[PDB]
């Protein structure tokens, strides 16, 4: 047997790289296996994403290839992120009000996804990261793969693709009415989704996957060209005796500091688990380390054809790259993935 | 065979009440075995902490009775955490510098493990959880139960304490000398370690347990009278449209969401597999929420002589109550656990 | 045989929790089982309310379903509180005259079950817990499901949850022309009418069921969201030597303390009654602790909307999550109950 | 098989009478049964009390002769209840401290059972109510007839009486050093401990009485002049509008109106239960209504010398009168109790 898990990290405008990865990837396969409409979606059981990783998770298990879903970023990524607002970012104005507006997103996703489709509507296996402000507690939109799950079965993928991309300061938090309850982003949980894809699949897709263990379960996630966070040695050497202010400028440097944390503790007990099972090979993981210069001008948020080139420049070369190398990579895409039918 | 895990969070001076419940059940097992000179710390295969956690944790695996680490609390309690400084918690102050200050806490500590113990020396396991500031990933401070671990092995155990307890804006960040790097309290990855508990039995702790299993693994996660933090309906309903000044009042709100939602997470997993091989009666919690008026008064860094009486009348509440219904925490005490010696 | 009791709580603008955990519970048995026109109140052969859940158990047991009265409460809950008489709870006011006015509450009951219906023209096994003011016992208003019982038979529905919902404080007695006795709020005596609820099967209902014996119980009781009252442990400490104005302010500590007590009591004699018997499963009970900042905020007579929406958004989760984990929940609704026909 | 149950009403000074007609009643057997040192503890498997009940229930259970705490309590009346306070009862003095001192109680107490008894070393089932203000939930103080737990076994008996007597308005909140919280009157919770002695036989004291059902279950309680309460008709009729200072005024209106409306519904369950299994002579009620014009002078906190002698005629005479009607008194003292040994 064998399990495929298709996992997408939340990185704003750096989910083009996401994107433009996958397709190129798809061009690859239509190329050499002479085939023709090849939906990346169709090899995955199990399809997990966070922020605008979510976005697209919803949209390659909607029924949209990576191809169409690309063309649609480019588009809409200036008007997601405006250049008046994304120049303007003072503090006045962080501290007055969110950056950006949540209308153009909506816009956005909405020409992807739909504005009607459901989580009952979907063939495909999804799960998307959200953190419930209200509660406190993280929530987990998902399809019902698991037949007693009815929390979201009618919640339209428009409203979750809107909660898990809901940066706290660069989108104000989204209320669902079906829910009444507000939400944000879901990469205040789980930044790389891949750890708790594997979770899923031995828990709740147990009734598709009954003998489910982590050596028939391959991993497949796409970064969205993570940067590790640190505090510079400069600040801390001098400034470790300071508070606020100083260190940890307001909560910017507690809350990287956080994230970056628990995404790296997540992505470690993947990698220790799998290296105990002697199965490191299964986690195959597509990211590259984005150099200094280019670091100061690709941010979460920057939508200028100059960055949104080097990103689409990446995910080409990414794509070719390690499609020659990784053969494990090539054997993801060598079945396509049966179809999930809910079960009622 | 039968692997005990301890696990113990961190709330600050709401450790009082996890060493009182410990310091009431050692009593307890005294009386009713009639038994003398009895430490909790003998009948855990692994002692796992965070924050107030972590420095009792290491008290208990040094081989110090929790009625005397009990003790120790009181007296240091107060010196910890001035009156003083505990008042003037003014922005003005905030922005200035880090309240509290680390040589008081520096103190209690070496009157509470020692001043040269190192990790080698210990006769049990443990796990200290840190943050690495200087790298930003997590830094997990243990003793070698895997006899490929040369990296703690010449740390003191005071080191580690102050490293997990340097809480991001009550603390300044620790700097540790044998490792020429700055670091911060280990909840901001895991103010509950039960989950990265188990996983350390069925990872590294293969040298002893080589039929290391979930199904034999038992584990005693004692609360500090866990709060769980929420957005106001209100301000949700009339602020979502504000940023950083009405919500998420300057940092404050973006941090403890992300926490409590991170730590709402582990716990989830952790409830989450339990439940899948029907053997959730394996996790005992042994925690309470604090009522309305009194959670008001009991913060985390709250001294004062009425909240003081408030948590050890909890802990010696909760002891004697748990240990009548729950047969599970009973059957913790049956044995004493075999004495870690490290593999040279 | 298996009999089924529904308990509800009185908690005010809170017992939109109650009912809208009824009506989301509803909808899931119409869209899983493909039914239509389902009454959440067929199902039970018994109701027990008390104050604002007497109101709904009232409207249960003659026919309604549950998503039209939650429907009716949403629009009568600004009416019934008004926000300037909410505003306005000052000392003077207090001191003066009861707080808010019947009149709403009497026109927000009449739409919601009527103003003729008696109570033997129930079909349904009902009973209202109320305080007689007038000779100071508890006073029950039930459904002639004992046939000797001929005190409530031609007395209006409508009077008896105009009775079991008289606050103390916040409205004043109802006066009951029929009866010619004052009445006051039915939390005096069992805010949790659940263990009350079990003996009314075993004393009075001996005639439907006259080998009943609590195995065969299964009580739901839904919670209205309660809040564990204790005076802080800063006032304890502090003032325990003052009297009135210090320590217990006025009557407010007391009259909270004890109804608190009691409530507790209660409920701890429906544990320890099913744990002795094992039957500690048939003891299904649905509530939730507010976190202390939405505890501020959502108050016994708060009618915001930003307090409505964090009350209808828990009952909406809460439903949808226990009917996933909790099978026993499930098999409340697996056959209707038989119609109650008062034996004359 | 038979288990004999005696349970104490808490009525302050009035508990003079319940000491007094159980004084009487140890006469009667004496001359009689022409035996010598005949103690009425000796004759119950279990004993239950509540304020000035408890604290008689203490002295029993430890052994001593109803008799020789008889003459206790006269001469400590009047030093419980000074002459200079309780005349002095004005609102201002109610309004800043608590009437009255808990040092004339607690030296009186210590003279009743003593200062080193702890319940451990008891020979009799006790079982004494309170409630914990730190918590909000009853505390229970009992002897360990059920092995399994371990709270109040180092706990001594002076502590529990001086907490269960710790009235709200008439005396401070009573500090248990070994507890760390603070309790008071059992009044508040179960006024008449009755109907809870019945369930802590059929629960708790399952050891020496397994196959225990309540047929084979005889309850002697023992008022203390219970007066019913209710508001006043010309009152309730003129002030039904009004709030507090009118109807309700102050606290007072509405704790006696709790209160006695609590001790009604406990009592009711008693009786219904008992008429379900037709064995209401079970039940045997010591106790009879205090006329009006003496009702104004016999309070619960009066020590008149003249209150006093009312006290002890009615006990008197109530012990005599009933003895020789009442077979079913009579039968209590047949034979008696087997003594409580500790399971260890
Ligand atoms: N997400 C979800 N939950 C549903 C649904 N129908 C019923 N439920 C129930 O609601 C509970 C809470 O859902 P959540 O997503 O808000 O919180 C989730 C989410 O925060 C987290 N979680 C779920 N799956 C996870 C996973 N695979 N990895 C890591 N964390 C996970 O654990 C919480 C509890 O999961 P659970 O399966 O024990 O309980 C569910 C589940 O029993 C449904 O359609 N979706
Ligand atoms: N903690 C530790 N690591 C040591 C020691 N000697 C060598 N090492 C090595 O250093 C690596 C990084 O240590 P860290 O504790 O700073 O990061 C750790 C810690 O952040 C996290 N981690 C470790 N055990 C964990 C656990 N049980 N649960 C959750 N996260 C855990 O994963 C990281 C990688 O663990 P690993 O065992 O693969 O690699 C170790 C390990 O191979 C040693 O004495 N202690
Ligand atoms: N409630 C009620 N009582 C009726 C009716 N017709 C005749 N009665 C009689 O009037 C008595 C006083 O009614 P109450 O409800 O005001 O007091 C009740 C109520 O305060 C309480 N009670 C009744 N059922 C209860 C129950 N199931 N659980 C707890 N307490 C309960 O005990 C009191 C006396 O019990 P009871 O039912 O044997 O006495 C009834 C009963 O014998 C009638 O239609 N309704
Ligand atoms: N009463 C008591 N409980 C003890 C002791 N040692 C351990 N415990 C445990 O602590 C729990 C709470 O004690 P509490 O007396 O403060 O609350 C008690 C008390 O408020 C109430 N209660 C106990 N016995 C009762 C009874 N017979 N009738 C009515 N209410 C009763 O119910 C609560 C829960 O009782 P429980 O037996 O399920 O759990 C006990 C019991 O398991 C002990 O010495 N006494």
């Amino acid at each position: 047997s064998e399990i495929k898990i298709l996992s997408l990290n939340g990185g704003g405008v750096r989910g083009l790289f996401t994107i433009t990865l996958l397709a190129e990837l798809e061009s690859i396969i239509e190329k050499r296996e002479k085939c023709e409409n090849v939906k990346i979606g169709d090899y995955f059981d199990l399809i997990t994403g966070t922020s605008i990783g979510g976005i697209l998770a919803l949209g390659l298990a909607s029924g949209k290839s990576a191809r169409e879903l690309k063309e649609a970023f480019e588009i809409n990524a200036t008007k997601i992120f405006p250049l008046k607002r994304f120049k303007n970012k003072q503090w006045w104005n962080l501290l007055r009000r969110s950056i950006y507006e949540s209308e153009p997103l909506y816009d956005a996703v909405k020409s992807m996804i739909g504005e009607t489709i459901k989580f009952e509507d979907l063939n495909r296996r999804v799960m998307i990261t959200s953190v419930n402000l209200s509660t406190g507690k993280p929530k987990f939109f998902k399809t019902p793969h698991n037949p007693m799950f009815t929390m979201d079965r009618e919640i339209r993928l428009i409203d979750a693709a809107m909660a898990t991309s809901a940066a706290p300061t660069y989108f104000k938090p989204h209320y669902i009415e079906k829910l009444e309850n507000y939400f944000a982003d879901g990469g205040l949980v789980a930044n790389n989704p891949s750890y708790i894809g594997i979770r899923e699949v031995l828990i709740d897709m147990k009734n598709d996957f009954p003998d489910a263990k982590p050596e028939n379960i391959k991993v497949l996630n796409i970064g969205t060209l993570s940067e590790d966070y640190c505090i510079s040695p400069e600040t801390l050497s001098k400034n470790s005796g300071k508070g606020y202010l100083s260190l940890w400028n307001m909560g910017e440097r507690i809350v990287l500091s956080t994230m970056t944390a628990n995404q790296h503790l997540q992505r470690f007990m993947l990698l220790r688990e799998f290296e105990a099972l002697k199965i490191e090979k299964n986690y195959v993981e597509i990211d590259e380390t984005i150099p200094n210069e280019a670091a100061a001008e690709i941010t979460l948020d920057n939508a200028s054809e100059g960055c949104l080139k080097a990103l689409r420049g990446s995910g080409k070369k990414l794509a070719a790259e390690r499609y020659t190398k990784n053969e494990e990579l090539r054997n993801f895409f060598l079945k396509k993935a049966e179809p999930f039918v809910p079960y009622i």
